[PDB]
């Protein structure tokens, strides 16, 4: 389970950039501070007491994911720096990016499986882009394809970690170690 995550953060620390773990439970990622700490949606008042409880611990690249801006907004205000906007619906993807920017928020982040939907999210505020791989295989053309278009912070999302390695080589930034 989250065994498995961890075998692959110690393959990545090894290769040398910027390190993230996606958890629910705030010890797991406190043990783990991993650079970027993402606290997992599950439960809001567990989760922005996870924020906070960070935020205290003194963390410092919080992260928190929601498909609903308002979560994200909140999140932000309880201390999380990165606020992930999880595309699955494209445009009220957008959407959510947009609202955020017009609240100010300074480093918005877009989980999307297509490039082209995360070079658009890139125009409308998206500072991280984040390349969700789980047709692992292919995922870093998506990573290729970004690096092209000028985008200066793009992660990929893997449960491997060879191909999280690989996704560092064609130009990810960050690497989320996501195995559940």
């Amino acid at each position: 389970d989250k065994d498995e995550a961890w075998k692959c953060v110690e393959q990545l620390r090894r290769e040398g950039t910027q390190i993230a773990y996606r958890s629910d439970d705030w010890r797991d990622l406190k043990e783990a501070w991993a650079d970027i700490l993402i606290v997992d949606a599950t439960d809001k008042d567990e989760a922005w007491k996870q924020v906070e409880q960070l935020r205290r611990e003194g963390a410092t690249q919080i992260a928190y994911r929601s498909d609903d801006w308002r979560d994200l907004k909140e999140a932000w205000k309880k201390g999380a720096d990165i606020l992930i906007v999880d595309a699955t619906d494209k445009d009220e993807a957008w959407k959510q990016v947009e609202q955020l920017r017009r609240e100010g928020a300074t480093q918005i982040a877009y989980r999307s499986d297509d490039w082209r939907d995360l070079k658009e999210a890139w125009k409308k505020g998206a500072d991280i882009l984040i390349v969700d791989a789980t047709d692992k295989d292919e995922a870093w053309k998506q990573v290729e394809q970004l690096r092209r278009e000028g985008a200066t912070q793009i992660a990929y999302r893997s449960d491997d970690w060879r191909d999280l390695k690989e996704a560092w080589k064609k130009g990810a930034d960050i690497l989320i170690c996501d195995a559940t």
